[PDB]
């Protein structure tokens, strides 16, 4: 008598039979997170976390989106948290979008005639635009939080040559060195948590993951003459991960009619983990656009 395989487990040996999951067209596991209202929810809200990072990082944010009652959702990409996949490695950015778009499928069967956002930090806000860019009318809108669409200009000139290096010879193992775990945040205590969490891979940036995002940059620039979607943007002055210039970019040559801008002053990349004042400030706007939005 044959007999079944012992359980698939995350990359942290807890079975996926024991956690909220969706298995991707590669047949990868992707671990799932969902935060949702005791009443009818009023619209659903899918979170796109950035490179290196998890879903429950989003916690908090999530939560304060629930008790707007809207349910919330998540996964960890590929390569990602407790999600399957060699650790930041991808074989196209697309797969991510392609993700995101099963899982957001997957839930309108649940939820039907739901209206549908995202939310999107980092890498997850060009995620987030490729996915809304893919699907013009949609979604209802986005939340970008510091979205990639410029790279800081010296980490995009580092990495062209050695995308151009790597892609004329053999150097599967080739990386350069780890994000600066400084820049993140002027807020200390988060810099240290981010620091802290086995869940964050930050090892250095492989080549190959580089070349993904050198992708998805240009993909984006494509992209927003096609994007129509309603969009909040949020970022930072002084961000050195994802250029300002970027958001500045993103709010001219998009076509949605509904668009709007946010700088923080002095801020750094990860706005909804920064100073106090900042990360209330970000809390508060989202709750209040995506309120005038479902209400
Ligand atoms: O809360 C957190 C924790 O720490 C992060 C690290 C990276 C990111 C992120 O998604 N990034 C996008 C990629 C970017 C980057 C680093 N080197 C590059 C070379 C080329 C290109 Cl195109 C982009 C890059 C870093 C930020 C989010 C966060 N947010």
């Amino acid at each position: 008598m044959p007999e079944e395989s012992s359980p698939r487990r995350t990359p942290q040996s807890i079975p996926y039979q024991d956690l909220p999951h969706l298995v991707n067209a590669d047949g990868q596991y992707l671990f799932c997170r969902y935060w949702a209202p005791t009443g009818t929810p009023k619209a659903l809200i899918f979170v796109s976390h950035g490179a290196g990072e998890h879903s429950g990082r989003y916690e908090e944010l999530a939560r304060m989106l629930m008790g707007l009652d809207l349910l919330v959702f998540a996964h960890d990409h590929v390569g990602h948290g407790q999600s399957e996949g060699e650790r930041m490695v991808v074989s196209d950015f697309h797969v991510f979008v392609r993700d995101v778009l099963q899982h957001v499928d997957s839930m309108q069967k649940d939820y039907p005639g739901l209206p549908v956002f995202l939310l999107g930090h980092s890498m997850g806000g060009a995620i987030a635009i490729l996915t809304a860019a893919e699907r013009p009318g949609h979604f209802a809108g986005m939340v970008l939080i510091s979205p990639l669409v410029l790279a800081n200009p010296e980490s995009a000139t580092t990495f062209k040559v050695l995308a151009a290096k790597v892609l004329n010879s053999v150097l599967p193992n080739l990386s350069s060195g780890p994000i600066d775990s400084s820049v993140l945040s002027r807020n200390k205590t988060e810099v240290d948590i981010y620091n802290s969490d086995p869940l964050i891979c930050r090892a250095g940036l492989k080549v190959c993951f580089g070349i993904q995002l050198l992708n998805a940059v240009s993909r984006v620039e494509r992209a927003l003459p096609k994007l129509t979607v309603p969009f909040l943007l949020l970022q930072g002055s002084a961000d050195r991960l994802c250029d300002s210039k970027g958001a500045y970019l993103l709010m001219e040559l998009a076509k949605s009619q509904d668009k709007t801008l946010k700088i923080y002053e002095g801020a750094y990349h990860v706005l909804h983990k920064e100073l106090p004042e900042v990360t209330n400030s970000v809390f508060h706007e989202i709750n209040m656009w995506v309120s005038q939005r479902t209400a």
